[PDB]
């Protein structure tokens, strides 16, 4: 599991 | 924009 900023 | 994590 990881971050995205979209 | 928005953070998000999965
Ligand atoms: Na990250």
């Amino acid at each position: 599991k990881d971050w995205s900023f979209y």
